[PDB]
């Protein structure tokens, strides 16, 4: 048989080889027929069927693709499976009424199809811009989101239209004022979106960051600084098998899609011998960036980056020394392009170390602190970082030496601006953060998916609201009025869950095993959520927005586990309505469904809110976000205790180096 | 004059000369009167004398000390002022119904008085200690904080006391059920609080951490992993003239005193030639830490550390290499001792730079990234570490390139504990960690205590909510119903400030100066409080807990600057019932005075809530704790732009480099 080689772990992506195999596949299956190739990724076994064939020597999984292309003249996509062994179409459907995800090669041509159409150009002149200087124009191709005028009738894309008086420029401080709808099939514009009160293209300086820019802005750059170098003689300590990690007695699999960027599985924690599972997959499943400008056609802005583009799609290829700083250990991504042929993008992940401060510390007063331990903490980062037009989004998956996990986020970039007018106002949807340039105000908010195994199968989640003793003060019960605890409360059904971080009670959450209980505490094992950067969802129910985001709307959503449970705005974005029972809306269901100890799927939704200022331009300085789980209750003590102190002097010890006593 | 030297700047510490030279007046003033010495520190100079003589061409302040001092046989205590220059005493009182701080010479000598007491003796033996065994008996001494008893009328601290098998075991596994008041002055005990159901001495092992303790619990230990070395060749970018600190762009005085540790002073930052104030002294003014057991005599446990032991009299000396790796420059702290001898803590502070991640980021997607420009950030750390009997408080404040100021907190050491009965339930006030250990719930609460010169003098205060639009979705105004916006609260007068984090709304604070405008937003220049770690305070209104401390009842409080209103829960801390007008509940008044456009005083609220669980014992990983301080609209665009890039490739250069296009 050509099938191509097996991968050495059932959770690899796809090799390049099995990507030509299953596009050949494809192409002979649908012969004749003018196909495209949108995606061929990989199509994960079956939750039970790994785990099966992990822990109790069940059958490999079969390696399957999973693919979805367009045909010429046909509508919508065709979507199906291709099974790599036998090298043939096992599964396969038409979705005429849906729009996929928009990859590079769409988006790439959008540019010049702005500039070479006759009413675009003539919008320019109208704006200020000779015909003659076409090429001075540049736009932002973006999926149209959802416009009412055409569904999902025509593939769509909406341009932000931006000036640059020099190729070197940063366009975004000089929008224009126009937006232009373009039929990424037909590759034409089909209508543009003109506004009431026009305004032509600023004529100040464009707003630049590089070093001839800054020299010319102000005196000159800054010395350079005194380097501080990071090396590791001996190596690193932890250790890759193909995309399998080992590290501080955490083992993981680190996956990577077109979609969701990196992907972590079957994470498990050696306690002593004790390997216990934690996690069986985790991720990001989704984004939505809602736009606050109420005026037309900014409601268009509520980009679902991950659905719409892909996170792996965007991802940029990690420069050694800049990006990743130290040792590091890449991987590499691969997906297809619109003929079926392999891409490569390299260093797609970056994997290291770093000292992480203190991991934990102690010392006796009694001997003036002689009597003292002191252990520095390691951490373990599996990082990548993907642009979205103008934003840069840089993704860090943390492992702890204590045990927890943390998903760190950097946002940085430029901010996405509209044009303003001399005499116009920004807010107070927006900021003028420089002259003519009006910043939107917008929310940034991520899907974070978790499919638990906490020390086996049979979890549960629940409430954890910190709460003052009900008694008062000055009873027998709270005489001084000082008790507090903390209530847990067990979601039964899916509508039980649907809750929100809550400031008035420091609200965390509980991912646990109710099968199992810690022999000192009496308590089921769990992984915390502990997670405070919650916005609550501004656009009003109802709103094309929360809509296409029924996820959204809650911090945490819990549903029963069904395979390929993976998106939840839905499997094709890309100009849905969010009218339907699709995605989390049919996950949730009527509610009733039991995920009290059961296989369950938690997504919780976190992120900030963005208003912007002028510290924002016009390039962006950092912005974080992140978020824990942390082991509680899962370990009988402090799982680090066992890692060589940094310093450690027992009280005998410093008797006897004190001096003599 | 045998005036002591004057110091380099208006805001340095007393210098030991300084030390002695207030004692030796402090004496001559008391001739013939058994004094001891409490409390020896600088009495930093007026507000306004201060800006006057650094902007002004003012005066040089008066070299000012603050005693404390302790009269035998005399109730209270006596305070006042030294002229340093004129070596004489120039303002003095007596307070008679007040107990000062505990100095570690306050605390060091309980121990002993409770080993040899007899009641106690009899106490131990009861538990199944045997009364030649009562070197292995040992105690954490601690104010009584309060207890109605005896309030203010002898000077009291009570031993939570434990037992060790060995001097090298942690003796928190083993805790005794009753509770010693040990007189202070009298060095004897004068009551046992026992309770009814009487719980002996635990017979399992003690919960150890040392390796050698390790490994003959688990194993054995895990290998030496291999070094993380970080080096500066070139030495460091900082620079520090005495107590003066000059970092990009960032100037400020580091000071530090017994009480609040780490002192950040006369904080401006050099936009460009243009040196802009933007702090005048920022630091923790109190703490709090409310356990949550409301069981006899538990409620006597809610530490006020800085006020009740001092964050700068329980600090330690810091190890390079294991608490401050890297090239760090470290400032020794100067206190008194009880005879009013200088006492000098060494490397008390470490400063260094470290590398931060990345600064900010950007490529273009149009030559796939080729066009793309990154900046790694390095951060200033100022840092203290102190011990409080059980617990490390690990403090770092965080200097950052783009202009923001953030407060770093990590919580280690060891859980407080109490005995817990073989058949004895520790929820669910508390949790049981190991057996017949149960480790309370509490909280941990800190004041940060922010004076304010934001872009110059006048300023206010405001709570930033984000809010959808009021008009719904369907209107004219909100069609799509996404608008979203910034609702500003400026604050009139001190009730009006006296608000919390608010999750609903993700609510930020403005420190602003109304004076001034950004010449693109057209808002005024601020400071930005991200801060979401905002537990509200569980214990109730008309609490012990609530009463000693009126601050924690607010996330934000913002009053008046007055002279000297440094400490929220008032100046003698120790045995304050909490009635009465003093402190932050002295304030805030009324709470009519207006606060808008003038010299203000923000206190932060800010902290954690702890719920034992076994992964915190015997040795508790950090915990982290942090909010931050960002420039809004306080500059015209990213102040980090003339930073040298780590790495920049233009377009134009991409194209040069790429090929030949
Ligand atoms: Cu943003
Ligand atoms: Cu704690």
């Amino acid at each position: 048989s050509a099938a191509p080689a097996r991968p050495a772990h059932p959770l690899d992506p796809l090799s390049t080889a099995e990507i030509k195999a299953a596009t050949n596949t494809v192409k002979s299956y649908f012969a004749g027929k003018k196909i495209s190739f949108n995606t061929v990724t990989l199509r994960e076994p079956a939750r039970k069927a790994y785990i099966q064939w992990k822990e109790q020597g069940g059958p490999l999984p079969p390696r399957l693709a999973y693919y979805v292309i367009l045909e010429a003249g046909k509508p919508g996509v065709k979507e199906g499976l291709v099974d790599l062994a036998s090298l043939s179409v096992i599964e396969t459907r038409a979705l005429e009424t849906v729009q996929p995800i928009l990859t590079v090669e769409d988006l790439c041509s959008t540019e010049e199809v702005i500039r070479n159409d006759p009413a675009v150009i003539e919008q320019c002149v109208l704006s200020g811009i000779p015909a003659n200087e076409m090429h001075k124009v540049y736009c932002d191709p973006w999926t149209i989101g959802y416009d009412e005028r055409w569904g999902t009738g025509k593939r769509l894309q909406q341009a932000l239209v931006y000036y640059r008086s020099d190729e070197d420029d940063s366009q975004y401080s000089h929008p224009l004022d126009f937006c232009p709808i373009v039929d990424t099939e037909e590759k034409k514009v089909i209508f543009i979106d003109i506004p009431n009160r026009r305004r032509k293209v600023s004529k100040h300086k464009h707003a630049n960051f590089y070093p001839k820019h800054m020299i010319e802005k102000v005196g000159a750059m800054r010395p350079e600084a005194p380097p501080i170098n990071v090396t590791q003689p001996e190596g690193v300590s932890f250790k890759m098998t193909g995309n399998v990690m080992e590290w501080s007695n955490f083992k993981f699999h680190i996956g990577f899609n077109y979609r969701e960027g990196i992907v972590l599985s079957d994470v498990s924690y050696n306690d002593h011998g004790n390997v216990r599972p934690i996690f069986h997959r985790i991720s990001l499943s989704e984004m939505i960036v809602p736009f606050g400008s109420p005026e037309f056609p900014h409601q268009r802005k509520h980009a679902l980056d991950i659905g719409e583009y892909g996170a792996g799609y965007m991802t940029n290829p990690l420069s050694l020394g800049c990006d990743c700083k130290g040792v590091i250990h890449y991987l590499d991504a691969h997906f297809s392009d619109r003929a079926g042929d392999p891409i490569t993008v390299k260093n797609a992940v970056c994997i290291h170390e770093e000292d992480d401060g203190l991991l934990f510390k102690h010392s006796d007063f009694r001997d003036n602190f002689a009597t003292s331990l002191v252990t520095r903490a390691t951490k373990l980062v599996v990082s990548q970082i993907f642009t979205a037009a103008n934003y840069e989004y840089c993704l860090y998956w943390v492992f702890m030496q204590d045990g927890a996990i943390r998903l760190d986020i950097r946002l940085t970039g430029i901010l996405n601006t509209y044009i303003l007018g001399d005499d116009e106002e920004a807010g107070p949807w927006g900021t003028r953060v420089y002259p003519n340039v009006n910043a939107h105000n917008h929310q940034h908010l991520f899907s974070l998916r978790i499919d638990p195994r906490i020390d086996g199968d049979g979890n549960s989640a629940a409430a954890c609201d910190a709460k003052s003793s009900p008694y008062p003060l000055g009873s027998p019960e709270n005489m001084y009025g000082n008790a507090f605890y903390s209530e847990k409360t067990t979601f039964k059904t899916v509508k039980d869950s649907l809750t929100n971080y809550e400031s008035a009670t420091g609200r965390s959450w509980d991912i646990f095993n109710p099968n199992k209980v810690n022999p000192y505490s009496g308590k089921p094992p769990s992984y915390k959520l502990v997670s405070t950067q919650c916005p609550p969802l501004l656009a009003k129910e109802g709103s094309l927005v929360a809509k296409r985001a029924p996820w959204a709307s809650h911090s945490v959503n819990v549903v029963p586990y069904k395979d390929n449970r993976l998106y939840p705005s839905g499997d094709h974005v890309p100009q849905w309505s969010g009218d339907g029972v699709r995605g989390m809306r049919e996950w949730i269901g009527d509610g009733s469904e039991n995920i009290d100890n059961t296989d369950i799927l938690f997504f919780h939704t976190f992120g900030i809110t963005h208003f912007p200022a002028p510290e924002d331009f016009p390039l962006m300085p950092a912005e974080p976000i992140t978020l824990m789980l942390r082991p509680r209750h899962f370990f009988t003590e402090n799982p680090g205790l066992d890692i060589q102190p940094s310093y450690a002097m027992t009280t005998s010890e410093a008797k006897r180096a004190v001096h003599k006593e």
